[PDB]
């Protein structure tokens, strides 16, 4: 658990995020099975593709 | 995925966040398999672990 929240701070500052956004960190490496690097990937596709619906659609 | 993105800007909503934080809805969103209810249930067993973590570590 201390371990798994420790994983949960590296994802978070990765992605340069606030100490607010800790359980949607919990949530993501939860989901991914604590596996970062797949994490990491899916939070990018996410930026992807909110940011191509944003620009395609004039934001 | 109109309708996905706009199940994920729901569910920003529901938990007051900033446009910026779509990208972290989409995973969510998508890895509940658009279940917002379950979306939902998740984010707020992350909301009780980290509060815990802190509480009983002097945060």
């Amino acid at each position: 658990q201390d371990v798994f929240l420790d994983y949960c701070q590296k994802l978070l500052e990765k992605f340069r995020y606030p100490w607010e956004l800790m359980p949607l960190m919990y949530v993501i490496l939860k989901d991914a099975d604590a596996n970062i690097e797949e994490a990491s990937r899916r939070i990018e596709e996410g930026q992807y593709v909110v940011n191509e619906y944003s620009r395609q659609h004039n934001l």
